[PDB]
């Protein structure tokens, strides 16, 4: 297994890229298939959707510094550089949920104590490729074994609660910005026009996923609408904000054809020095911290994503790689930093989207997720026709992402069961082998990790949210096989399901 | 069998009131269980709902002639008299969809032709009374054996639709009266907030009646929550709506205690030689085609009622009556139309809702029904608190009505296998024993005929609605036996299933 830990340095790295890269002329070869395009049609805008929308936050939340180009010319380039040496193509690398949030916070840590976010941020990043080259080096990528599903249902509901917050707190914030007032700031209908484009499109994704699920047109004509659940949606929903003509809703607002977001505040190349205004030597040498808190959420989600999509069901003959992929993608976020791009992760759902793409009931070719990295980066080339997209549509989609990755999280199933009655409960293995009083036992003690961890997120000791989430890692080993018997926990924590 | 033809006159009447009658003061004892009180605060708001939405309706369509006020007085006066003398007080009389679009084209048509309203109304219930003591003495309502499920389900399916088109009109009527500009008519925020309240209370009705048949609470909780689908609903929509407060939203408007909605415009006597104009010989004789086609909807829904809770399956021991119920019901209405109030008859949803609330597994009582009839008519005196309610509110219980009437149709659920391939069709009668080819004709020769009905009543020829909705009944008897066989006659058009 690429998981087994062998004495010899890069030795995870050197067995990856001698079980991967053999194949390189077979990855384009597989390619030629006709449902490659399918699939390039079909994740083309799960990966464009989220990244538009996090630049939208990032220039909300940052001031501008780092907004829509950069992520769009981030996700581009990392996925462009990653599908050409990556060990699993299939791995989609796009920004994520809890990286946002974690520079959202990085950045209040910067302005509270008078510090640069972009130099501070190359640092960061300087930090991040030394931890890559580390763990790659002693083979540290065994270590997601003991993330066990504890940790990861708790991460993925915490991502998911991102989500919801980001968009209600959005919506309340148009709602004090342009107030319902009778006869830019203080305009009429715009308040209300922005909910009701949320709620159009949340509801209109919605229903298309519900649609695809359905029984009601051909099984090939009903997969390939519910496919387009979001673009549709996103569609239909700009030609409705298209139609009104004098209401004011905000744009998206990309800048011009291949400029920073903010020219003049920051340029491509961000001084490491100091941009502007001498950074201090403490900062350089204490962004360890950080970087250790970043190094952890990157880790966490492309090794678990890369676990979820290498399990023998899926029927990857090539086999994916937990070392090189940590390392190209740590390392390329690092580098990244430098000229004031975000780093980014291997997001599980886009992946997960993605390799269900290529199943035919597993194609493995680079070439989809390169063309849809170059088509991420040319929908900057696009410009105009993106800057006409309202904020509210994109936050309703936010809201659907959200809403949707739930899905399928056993933490969220056992939050239903906390209140049907114990009659009405699933026949599954955590229900039919755990008392009753057990099952909701587990799920309260998870529910107070998660609020722990959503407390520490909102206070202003933010920075620490990513090693209190691995604080559950001991916990689960610890503390909850001492209070939980072994059979209990071999069905409430199983690996697999 | 009530519905039995015996020659003496007034046969039917007479055996139901020496059915019922000797269970006088039974009915009464009955209604001592503690049941009792929960089905009257179950079925008061979803009587007391549709009285304020149809008085809004006809106080628009009409001009204020007919309101709030007249509706809430007829339907509590037409309660009260009816469960105090009616065979079965079970059923629940209620102003109607169809009857509302009869009274809008007979309004239309006053209009058009230089006629009063009320005293055409008043000529109408007039004649209406006479064909109610001819049907009853020569024992006609055996004709509700032929009204097939052809008719019945298109019928219902118009009323739905009916309900669907005035809620959407009246939302396109709020968005051109208040139209999204920029800086009573024009005001801003108005139209949006208006769509809001409507799709806010018509997705917590909506949800709470899916909560309803859930699992998620005690057995009983979930079942008294979802009962509150209605009265929930409008009262979150109606604190949302005062808890803003500068936009303006279109109220309720129900006039002073016990006073005309228009007391310029008419009295409460009607005046049936003529009203402030000559009223013409020739309309009060001709008024009986107008009163036959009211009559034509009021027996239609009436009987079809009495069927549908008079099945065994129900458990009726006392019984209910067929020619006594349908002469107490068209000659009150007969009678009321002369004090300028609205008709009513037996609605299949409410009594439904009602029979199911008394049931125990039939408490058949009727100071339930009396105690209902009683809080509508007192609704009036509370007065204000009703005119704090937006009409968008009740537009969205409008539309939810409208829906949730649809399920249970299977004239609607043929038309959703119009569109599932025919491996997903569900294992039911229709569909096992009738080829697909033929239960499709079947569905589209219901669709052509509800679209004539609908076309009919578009158009200036609103009037013979009624008629044309008969002919359904010979055709079905006379063209779709000759189209198709008895087979798959049997299986489509099944009387029960
Ligand atoms: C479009 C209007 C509605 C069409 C609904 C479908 C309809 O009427 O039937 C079409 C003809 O359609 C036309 O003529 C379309 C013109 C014949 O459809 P079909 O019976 O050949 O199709 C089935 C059907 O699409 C099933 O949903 C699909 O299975 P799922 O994977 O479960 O979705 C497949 O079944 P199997 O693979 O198990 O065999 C298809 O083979
Ligand atoms: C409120 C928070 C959620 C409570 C969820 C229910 C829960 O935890 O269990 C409660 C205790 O509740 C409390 O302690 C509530 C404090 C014990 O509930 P239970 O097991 O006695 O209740 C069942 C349950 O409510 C079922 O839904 C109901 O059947 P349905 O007619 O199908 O709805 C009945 O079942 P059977 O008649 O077939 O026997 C009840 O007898
Ligand atoms: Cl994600
Ligand atoms: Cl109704």
């Amino acid at each position: 297994d690429p998981l087994r830990r062998t004495g010899r340095p890069f030795g995870g790295l050197i067995r990856d890229v001698r079980r991967r890269y053999p194949h390189y002329l077979s990855d384009f070869r597989d390619a030629l298939d006709p449902q490659c395009l399918a699939a390039v049609i079909f994740i083309y805008f799960a990966a464009l959707s989220p990244a538009i929308t996090f630049g939208g936050l990032l220039g909300e939340k940052t001031q501008d510094l780092i907004g829509v180009s950069e992520l769009i010319m981030s996700t581009a380039l990392q996925g462009v550089v990653f599908c050409l040496l990556g060990a699993q193509p299939l791995l989609v690398i796009g920004f994520s949920g809890p990286l946002l949030v974690f520079e959202e916070a990085f950045f209040s840590f910067c302005s509270s104590n008078h510090l640069e976010y972009l130099v501070g941020r190359v640092w960061i990043g300087f930090w991040l490729v030394f931890l890559a080259l580390l763990m790659v080096a002693l083979e540290g990528s065994f270590l997601v074994r003991f993330v066990s599903r504890f940790t990861q249902e708790i991460f993925a509901f915490l991502i998911s609660l991102i989500f919801i917050y980001e968009t209600f707190y959005k919506l309340v914030k148009i709602f004090q910005e342009h107030p319902l007032h009778g006869c830019p700031r203080g305009q009429p209908n715009t308040a209300l026009l922005s909910l009701v484009l949320m709620a159009g499109t949340f509801f209109i994704a919605f229903f298309l996923r519900k649609f695809k699920n359905s029984r009601f047109f051909p099984g090939r004509i009903r997969r390939v609408i519910g496919d387009f659940g979001v673009p549709i949606a996103i569609l239909i929903m700009v030609l409705v904000d298209y139609s009104i003509e004098d209401t004011y809703t905000q744009k998206l607002s990309v800048p011009s054809g291949f400029s920073v977001t903010a020219p003049e505040k920051r340029g491509w190349v961000i001084n490491p020095l100091g941009e502007k205004s001498p950074f201090p030597v403490w900062m350089m040498v204490a962004s360890l911290l950080p970087a250790i808190l970043v190094f952890i959420l990157i880790f966490m989600e492309t090794q678990i994503t890369t676990l979820i999509i290498s399990k023998k069901e899926r029927m990857l003959q090539k086999g994916s790689g937990f070392h090189l992929d940590l390392l190209l993608i740590v390392a390329m976020g690092g580098i990244c930093a430098l000229f004031g791009l975000p780093w980014l992760a291997a997001a599980t759902v886009r992946s997960v989207t993605h390799a269900n793409a290529l199943t035919v009931m597993v194609k493995e070719q680079r070439v989809t997720g390169l063309l849809v990295a170059l088509l991420v980066g040319l929908s900057i080339v696009i410009g105009d026709l993106l800057r006409q997209i309202p904020l509210a549509v994109l936050f309703g989609i936010f809201l659907y992402m959200g809403v949707t990755s739930l899905n399928g999280i056993q933490f969220y199933e056992r939050l239903h069961l906390l209140l049907m009655p114990p009659k009405h409960h699933p026949d599954v293995t955590y229900v039919k082998k755990v008392r009753t009083l057990r099952m909701h036992l587990f799920t309260a003690l998870q529910l107070l990790c998660l609020a722990l961890l959503w407390a520490v997120m909102s206070t202003a000791a933010s920075l620490a949210f990513p090693f209190i989430l691995i604080l559950t890692v001991p916990l689960r080993m610890v503390v909850l096989t001492r209070i939980f018997t072994d059979r209990e926990m071999k069905c409430l924590d199983a690996n697999e399901a």
